[PDB]
């Protein structure tokens, strides 16, 4: 049984995560930042996790605090669910083509906490993805991966080999992390 | 059953493709362009497809029309054989070292049709691979991958990381696409 | 049964290798160069080999002759244990994140002998990893991979995508080769 | 007696080599690639070998497979004929002026397998030498020397110091290798 | 008879050299700097000298004084053994391929004392070759050749055409000098 | 018997050459240009020719016409003495260190007439070597080698790898040509 429930209450936000590593992509995310919900839903489904996330935070300011607190809580949940990490593949990686974009992630689940994020086009440091609700500033992508890695205590390397559309670039990175985690957490039939 | 038969008659060529995705590399290719036959035989074998290709076309002009019509027909056959794509891995990638050459392909079988082809040395835009029959102009490699992707309705990213010999560079790309497809079409035991 | 015992006596060194490709990471290495023992222990464990290496050589001069003779003997053992290579995956690759470092290896076990080694920072051509015993000059990393590839008769491509610490860069490369071999030697259930 | 007969049958080609290192330039080559036959005839004569080569292969594709299989077989034959290499000069080198072209080769017959090929003008990566039969793509020159070195298990360094005409550049390299081998295989009256 | 015995006692070291130019590579070297012993053993063997070197010096400081005093003594011995230089080839040169490295030496035994040393990679000015004993700083290679040339009273030109590994670069230079001397000291049947 | 006598009378000069290829360096040169006499004496001795040259010409103008007519006559004599060139080494090369200067020459005696002259420092296009008699303009060095090659009907490649002193650079080139010819004209015991 590789399950965790994390509750995180801060001045800024209130988070509940229910995570099962050995799921079928049963995923429900509600953070009040709908593009983020879309990215964490993609992450949960492509990782074949069962994942519920419920977060409420200070989105009057902007999404940053809620996004960061959610990624910290989600990282904590991944680390707790992995437990002793005995008998798992440990290493995982995935390429994700998305139209013009190619992204990649590699993970070491028994590595010390580390995040390297490279290749993201410079326009993603000031791009906003905006709809009818709270917008998502793509500059936070790096912060999400750093927060996940630091709190799950894993080595996570995210690369954008190339791309143009900020939605494609962002979504391909979340999916790549997801498929890299899925491979790494898998039981290893020889180890 | 993941099988397709495509017949394609144009002004320029007459093509028959019989494709089974769940094969053992039973492959027979005859297009009248022998280097192309070698590349599609490699593609069929390394993908563990069963594949018959019979093509006759206007090779008095050059191989281009026959090569393009064959890749369109083969793309159509791959898309038809994949059907609803339910329960498959969806994503696949492969590195192919071939002496001095390293090539890579990544695929998303449920992605919208897209092809990105990068890293091929500039001399491949005017190289000919010639023997005793109809020659193969390596400039067509990009056209083959674009045609396959557009007609199978998949995202296909082909990269040459480095290399020198045009036969090694070309063959490593066809093989990389082949092994990437093989992984992507595989049943996914969790999805 | 995919096992080899290689004995190699030269003017410079005396080597015994016992290798089983179908192991559980039962690994014992003693060469008189303790950082090398650490790298070959990582290679044996991450490849899920059973591996014993016993080497004595002219370390009064430096580690080079012992290191090279061991990699030649180990390459010979890998080639002999693979035998006819019937029914195996053939192709393998692995990414290894190690803190700030990302390394990659790709292999073709039925390729002609070839080694390409790229991306290693320039400071690794004159770095020493020194403890209380015989030191390890990181310039030899390339020589180890070339020797393994040439004597196993395989295509081996080792890349450092980025990194800083010479111990991380070296160890991530040995591990990447190890996991690439593990995937390549695996029985292929379709071929 | 320093003689070898090598038979090599692959999917692509059928090769027979009869080699005597202590010959008088009695040479007969037939591969179905007439410029290659000319180069291997030059190599056999200038090395003062007796050499017969009979090769049939898939020249409908192009010369590459036949050329590579022949150089592998010829390398194997050179290594087998050299046997223990006791009492030979070991080291050999030769300069070959050919009109505007100067080429050089150096060999170490007891060196580990290694090939360095430098100085060839960039136009030789896409040049064809074509007559009334199967053409010869000069990009393969490097591949021939690498194949010979890897299968004879020798160190072979081929340089083009300068030149223009692709036939002169190619022929001067084959001749330089030939005269370098002739010096290296010679009995050494002091060793 | 082309023999010399040189005894050299300085504040720093005590050297005995026994040299025969007309030897069979009967070589014994002991200087307390084991990589240097390896290089002078290679020099003695490849020159087909009979050579004994016994040196003890101030290796608590570093190898430099012992290395320099030995090369001065060895140069003196070569000059004394050559005597009047009547009837010898006078000129000699040798290429030495060593894996990735190519080195060359040319000599004029009746030239005025002169040494030109070129092409050595810049990392060799601060590289150490270290084992379990006294290390060898490759910056001294130039000093060794200058000392040999100045004390034998010969013109000696040492070149590194290319290379990477400091052990290969150093050893190929000592061997090249050795084979160049062997050719130059040979009786000339026409002069 | 490999001997020639050439008499050449032009408007500008009167030349007699007596050449024996199979000599012992019995050499006598008198052209009225004493530095040229020194260079042709070096060429004759180092080639182990027997050579007499007697030339009188229009040195009131400068040495050029006498120097060129002598090199044409000497080239003619070399070609006539070589006769059918049956059973000779054919190829020859030599490195000549001269203090700071290194020069090289390579020859093919059965090559079509060709001369390539490279590496000479730019100051040699306007340097004069002057004593108490008719001076020698080093710009003529290229012209001498071109004239020799064109009239002997040989391929001759002369290189200066480096140097400073115009007397050393010039003399090392004449000597290098000389030793290259000596090797090339030698009977070949296997051909
Ligand atoms: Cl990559
Ligand atoms: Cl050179
Ligand atoms: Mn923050
Ligand atoms: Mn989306
Ligand atoms: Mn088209
Ligand atoms: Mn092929
Ligand atoms: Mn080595
Ligand atoms: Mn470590
Ligand atoms: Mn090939
Ligand atoms: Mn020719
Ligand atoms: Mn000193
Ligand atoms: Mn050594
Ligand atoms: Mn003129
Ligand atoms: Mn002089």
């Amino acid at each position: 049984s590789r399950r965790a429930r994390i509750e995180r209450r801060t001045r800024e936000s209130d988070i509940v995560i229910e995570l099962d590593l050995d799921g079928t992509g049963q995923v429900a995310v509600d953070t009040g930042v709908p593009f983020y919900d879309h990215m964490l839903t993609a992450l949960g489904s492509h990782a074949s996790f069962d994942l519920t996330v419920r977060a409420t935070g200070d989105v009057e300011i902007e999404a940053h605090h809620t996004i960061e607190d959610t990624a910290i809580a989600l990282g904590t949940a991944l680390g707790q669910a992995l437990g002793d990490k005995r008998g798992i593949r440990r290493f995982g990686d995935a390429f994700i083509p998305m139209d013009e974009t190619l992204a990649h992630a590699a993970v070491d689940l028994s590595g010390r906490p580390y995040c390297v994020h490279t290749g993201e086009p410079d326009h993603l440091q000031h791009t906003t993805i905006a709809g009818s609700s709270v917008p998502y500033h793509t500059v936070i992508n790096r912060h999400v991966f750093e927060s996940l890695a630091a709190n799950a205590r894993i080595a996570l390397h995210v690369r954008v080999l190339y791309g143009r559309d900020p939605h494609h670039i962002t979504e391909a990175q979340y999916k790549a992390v997801a498929r890299a985690l899925r491979q790494a957490v898998e039981p290893d039939p020889r180890v």
